């Protein structure tokens, strides 16, 4: 059952990494 | 169930950040 | 097993996603 | 016990990211 938090908390860091690549494709782009 | 539920938003995030990064690199490239 | 197999072709695109980031560096390095 | 390892190593990759990601920024601020 502890695996879906483990999991869970993966997902978020990936979605954190996300926003910093659009953030970095805002500053080239804008 | 919830398991699986996480590992498909897991891997949707992964396939969301190599569209980012492939971006930032045409971006540079061009 | 089932698991554990799509945890290992996550971190595949983990590793991946670390290639493009270094192309990216070294695009803005050099 | 596998699935646990598989996570920590995981954790090993995303922190590497993280670390690349840093790189990139700095690079884009000079």
């Amino acid at each position: 059952g502890a695996i879906q938090q483990e999991l869970k908390a993966i997902q978020q860091e990936l979605k954190a990494i996300q926003w910093e690549l659009k953030a970095i494709q805002q500053e080239l782009k804008g």
